[PDB]
């Protein structure tokens, strides 16, 4: 067996005045959508992207999967064109049914999917597509190519639905980052088959992230608000102790599938919605999402960050530190790299970034003074952002270095984060170095600009 589906997800249907701002309109739903964690958008009904692609040419490497509850599976970063991987997908459905591929009800699909992943007897395998645009396969949305493009392709260039612009967008903060972030900026392809999934998880940096359907059969989602992230976190610790270890590295991530109804069960809350070819679904930060597709399809995805997202942001690194989870990106660094651009900002955008830096130096301040008080005198200025992510990780905790850090000359090239001044070595701390990339007085002027540029209006 029995599957009791989770209440359905808010389903929001914009006019052309509501949609034609993305972050105008994300952020007018937040107060409902934040609640239910995802949320699905119906674009108006003439709003319509061209999808064309030769199907031969198309080409990429499948993942296989295994579909088994509460076993752990890898977040990871043979070969089909589309058109075998479709051949392959359609007589697996109609096979597995025995009957044709579109006459298959939706909760029929979703029923039988609860109760195979819960057979143990039951050592159904299936294969999916998922990766980064590239010249092999690439993004479902028109890009502009040195190819001449269709009329009907140009009003969809510039679009802020159109996922390779909203990145690049002013309203948002990923933009900004010069860093090479690949996995966090560019848009994600993904070819689906019946019961391929995607497990429980939540995105990097505690990010927003926004899917598109282009074609083929419905994607299901399961959704948790941000709210509930603990208590659903408390629940996966319990049932499945394995996943929660300490992992290598962020390639080595451990996820996996698990029935609402066990969270439902434990009073977690969640939401379910069917998402649609031509509808995207909208997940908030912190926001638990999983799900599974119906049939052969084509996704695209792309994560992002609003001025909302700043604090949250601030506070998913702070819980990185405290779980020694490896960071994407200095949330530091991106913020100081905006005080560098004050200028040119979104002026709603400095106002947002000011108050977020007015924390960073007060808490770097105190943070300063504590490893003084330790004993840390010698200093020396470090431009942080010229190290490779690798070369300037804390020892103890991973976190991603910018504002400051200590070094001793007997571990060449290792560094520790403010928090962890007595993780490095041995050595008495006169010995250390404090490393920073900007002195107290080099960061007032800074925020001074963003007020500057916040006050005009
Ligand atoms: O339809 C989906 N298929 C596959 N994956 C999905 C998914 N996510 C995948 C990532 C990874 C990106 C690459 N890095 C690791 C994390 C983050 N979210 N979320 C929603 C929907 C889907
Ligand atoms: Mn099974
Ligand atoms: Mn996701
Ligand atoms: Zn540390
Ligand atoms: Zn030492």
């Amino acid at each position: 067996s029995m599957f009791l589906p989770p209440p359905e997800c808010p389903v929001f249907e914009p006019s052309w005045e509501e949609f034609a701002d993305p972050f105008a309109f994300i952020h007018k739903i937040r107060p409902i959508a934040e609640q239910t964690g995802i949320c699905k958008v119906r674009p108006p009904p003439d709003w319509q992207p061209p999808f064309a692609c030769d199907v031969d040419k198309l080409h990429f490497t499948p993942r296989i999967q295994r579909l088994n509850e509460l076993e752990a599976q890898t977040r990871v970063k043979r070969d089909y064109t589309l058109r075998t991987f479709g051949e392959m997908a359609d007589a697996f459905k109609s096979d597995y049914f025995n009957m044709p591929v579109h006459m298959v009800p939706t909760e029929l699909v979703e029923k039988e999917f609860w109760r195979l992943v819960s057979t143990i007897e039951e050592d159904v395998t299936v294969e999916y597509g998922a990766d980064i645009a590239s010249k092999e396969f690439g993004s479902g949305f028109p890009v502009r190519d040195g190819i001449k493009l269709s009329p009907e392709e140009e009003e969809y260039l510039d679009s802020g639905w159109n996922l390779n612009n909203m990145p690049v967008m002013e309203q948002s903060v990923l933009a900004h980052i010069t860093a090479d972030i690949c996995g966090m900026k560019l848009p994600w392809l993904y070819v689906g088959m019946c019961f391929s999934s995607f497990c429980w998880h939540i995105e990097d940096h505690w990010s927003y992230s926004i899917n598109y359907l282009h074609w083929g059969e419905p994607k299901t989602w399961y959704g948790v608000p941000g709210y509930a992230a603990e208590q659903l976190e408390n629940v996966m610790k319990k049932l499945a102790p394995e996943l929660f270890v300490s992992q290598p590295d962020l390639l080595h991530q451990l996820v996996t599938i698990m029935n609402p109804n066990t969270l439902m069960t434990h009073e977690v809350p969640v939401y379910r919605t069917n998402q649609c070819a031509g509808e995207f679904v909208i997940t908030f930060p912190r926001a638990y999402h999983s799900g599974f597709n119906q049939g052969f399809n084509f996704a695209e995805a792309v994560n992002f960050c609003t001025v909302d997202w700043l604090p949250l942001g601030r506070q998913c690194v702070e819980h990185y530190r405290l779980l020694h989870r490896y960071c994407v990106f200095s949330h530091d660094e991106m913020i100081c790299k905006m005080a560098s651009k004050a200028d040119v900002l979104d002026v709603v955008v400095a106002s947002t970034v000011q108050k977020d830096m007015a924390i960073m130096i007060e808490d770097e301040k105190a943070l300063r003074e504590t490893v003084r008080k330790l004993g840390v005198i010698d200093s020396e200025r470090m431009d942080f952002e010229l190290l490779p992510d690798d070369e300037r990780q804390c020892v103890k905790c991973k976190t991603t270095c910018f504002m400051s850090a200590i070094s001793c000359s007997c571990k060449p090239g290792l560094l520790v984060c403010l928090h962890h001044v007595k993780e490095l070595c041995s050595c008495p701390p006169y010995k250390y170095k404090l490393r920073y990339r900007y002195t107290l007085d080099d960061l007032y002027p800074m925020m001074n600009a963003l007020k500057l540029r916040a006050e005009s209006y």
